[PDB]
């Protein structure tokens, strides 16, 4: 693989911490509710949740490095700004989840579009699309299995929130950027 | 005129679609209520609403092309980012309309100022001012005619929301940018 | 001092006006409540409030000019954009203060991180840290003295809101930028 193990671990941990903050926000606001008492929880989340998101973060970063022309000009502040945009968008969905589906979903889509315009490229959008499909699909399956549920006013996408599509998209764009950064920041001559 | 017909039509449709999303958001949250049952509606809006906003979008873009030095360096992502900023701001007003007038209006003004700082120029601000006056004036007349009304906690500007001023301003800045883009993206040598 | 008196006065007034808008927003939404009837108020604030924040604005700008390499390339739109970001963040805290502490605090921290990534430098972050400590410390003392109080759902940081830390941080970053601008905009050859 193109990421070094240490880089993959840092990205995994980054994704895990951001996931725990966002998922705690969803749980405490009632955006989601878990129904899986048999597993160990970490904060408000089943232990496998930050592992799934952390693994997705490292995986999408790796994916970008297999797509054409990773950008060598990516900076730490672009990456910090991107992580902040995704986390801010994530927690915002917790704050506004009880509002009507159209303005809520449009707001998240606007945040995701702006994130991509500022920070992303073509391959980054591709990674964004991959997880914007896979992310919600995994959630839909987990919800049908009774593992957790969304609030009834935020479950319009086959049991899950429509805002997941642009939320995951923005996540993929930023994870891709993190992969580019991991390579770019290596020692140079 | 400086826009080609095809460009004017694309801008018209862009404005119309964004208007329908924002206006649906206002209606469904109770920010506004229509009182005009005799006309055909499109989604939540009287059919003439997206036509008015769509026409304003093409008109403000055209206006910019008659003002000094349209920028040749405008990009599709600046335009996408600007449309996203205006739509995100529009739907946000639907979410926060019931809150006190000062923080609500200040929030929209901040979003509009940031939009202009990132994307706008002097002539763009001029176009912004034109519609920040005309937009609210048209709405005030329509409200006095009983065509629609604002929620009583969002009607402080002669029957309409004070946030319309910075919302329309941001709209004008972005419409101007769309006009610059329409010309810039034409085939080059 | 490095600021000229006229520059320091403009920064003082800028900070004072922004403070009055943000503090009115906190009072009218019930984020905070004053308990000091014996002093003259200006709008919703004790007269000393805009003086404290105004003085802090000029002071942090001055501080930046004593730190390494003030940037000569700072622009008026960066400064306007930064002031808008801080004011927008400030009024947003008034709108969301009743929500759970983690998503509220994370949202403000994201806004502050993005503000710094876009506009700040190392010394700007240093100024940010200084006031992110001093600001909340002053408030904690004032609250223990019974001068004002936070809403019970926004008082987790020794009687004050945890969001003050990233809010003041963003304030310091932007005040520092204003100091750089004051020098940069002086007449050139
Ligand atoms: C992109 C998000 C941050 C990832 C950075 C942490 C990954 C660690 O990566 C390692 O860092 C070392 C010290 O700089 C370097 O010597 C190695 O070349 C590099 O692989
Ligand atoms: C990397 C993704 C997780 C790796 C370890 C898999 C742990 C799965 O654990 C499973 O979780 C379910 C929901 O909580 C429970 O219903 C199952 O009984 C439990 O076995
Ligand atoms: C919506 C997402 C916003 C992300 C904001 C980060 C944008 C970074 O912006 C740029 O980043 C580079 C790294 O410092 C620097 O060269 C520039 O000074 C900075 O303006
Ligand atoms: C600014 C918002 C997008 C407007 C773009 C659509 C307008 C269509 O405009 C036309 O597009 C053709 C195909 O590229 C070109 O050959 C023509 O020169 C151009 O006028
Ligand atoms: C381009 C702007 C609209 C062009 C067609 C004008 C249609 C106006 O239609 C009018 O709308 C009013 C409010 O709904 C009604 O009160 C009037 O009875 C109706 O005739
Ligand atoms: C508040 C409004 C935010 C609009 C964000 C769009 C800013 C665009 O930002 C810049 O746009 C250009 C077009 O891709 C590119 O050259 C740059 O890579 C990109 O950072
Ligand atoms: C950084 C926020 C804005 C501060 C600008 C106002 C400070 C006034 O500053 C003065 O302005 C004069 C007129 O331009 C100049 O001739 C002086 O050199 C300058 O010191
Ligand atoms: C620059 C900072 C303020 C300068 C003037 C100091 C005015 C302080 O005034 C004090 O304010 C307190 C709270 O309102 C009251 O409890 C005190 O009785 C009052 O004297
Ligand atoms: C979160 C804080 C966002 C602040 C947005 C302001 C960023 C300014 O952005 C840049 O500012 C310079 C001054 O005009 C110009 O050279 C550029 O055209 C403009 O894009
Ligand atoms: C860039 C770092 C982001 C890490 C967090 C990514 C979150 C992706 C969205 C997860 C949504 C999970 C859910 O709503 O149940
Ligand atoms: C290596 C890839 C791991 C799984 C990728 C999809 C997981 C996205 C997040 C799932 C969240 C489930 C609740
Ligand atoms: C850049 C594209 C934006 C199209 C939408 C522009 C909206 C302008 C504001 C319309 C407000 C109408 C109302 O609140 O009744
Ligand atoms: C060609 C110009 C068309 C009219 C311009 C002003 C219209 C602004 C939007 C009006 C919305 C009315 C509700
Ligand atoms: C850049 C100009 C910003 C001026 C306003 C700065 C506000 C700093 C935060 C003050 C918070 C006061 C309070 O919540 O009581
Ligand atoms: C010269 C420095 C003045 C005091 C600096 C700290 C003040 C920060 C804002 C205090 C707000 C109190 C309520």
């Amino acid at each position: 693989m193109r990421l070094r193990i240490s880089e993959a671990v840092v990205l995994f941990l980054l994704g895990a911490v951001a996931a725990l903050i966002g998922d705690h926000s969803h749980v405490v606001t009632g955006t989601t509710v878990y129904h899986t008492d048999a597993v160990p929880f970490v904060w408000s989340s089943p232990f496998w949740f930050p592992i799934l998101v952390g693994a997705a973060t490292a995986s999408l970063a790796e994916l970008r490095l297999h797509l054409p022309a990773p950008r060598d000009g990516v900076t730490a502040c672009q990456a910090l700004g991107g992580v902040a945009a995704v986390v801010g968008t994530y927690v915002t969905t917790a704050l506004v989840h009880a509002f009507p589906v159209v303005p809520v979903t449009a707001l998240v889509a606007a945040a995701a579009a702006i994130t991509w315009c500022v920070l992303g490229d073509g391959p980054g959008a591709a990674a964004g699309v991959v997880i914007a499909v896979i992310g919600p699909a995994v959630e839909i399956a987990l919800v049908q299995l009774g593992v957790f549920a969304y609030h009834p006013d935020s479950d319009g996408l086959f049991g899950v929130a429509p805002f997941l599509a642009p939320l995951y998209f923005a996540f993929g764009v930023v994870a891709a950027l993190l992969g580019e950064l991991a390579v770019a920041r290596r020692p140079q001559l």
